[PDB]
């Protein structure tokens, strides 16, 4: 799975965690087997304006 | 004249200013006829690690 979120909302990508992303955007199962790999993408996704 | 500095040192690139960049690195004359251009390069010059 792949998506883009802000830095404060990275922690909501976790099993048994709440937030805007967990409730409304992306919910992990409470018993989840896998890896959450998040890296900063200022150079690729930001632009002036 | 092209160089890379910090964000907080951008205000030191001006005629008649003080600081580390103005005293030790790049000094602008008081009788300056010209333009100062400064753009953010977090995308291209910065690197994680």
């Amino acid at each position: 799975d792949s998506f883009v979120i802000r830095g404060d909302e990275v922690r909501q990508i976790a099993p048994g965690q709440t937030g805007k992303i967990a409730d409304y955007n992306y919910k992990l199962p409470d018993d989840f087997t896998g890896c959450v790999i998040a890296w900063n993408s200022n150079n690729l996704d930001s632009k002036v304006g």
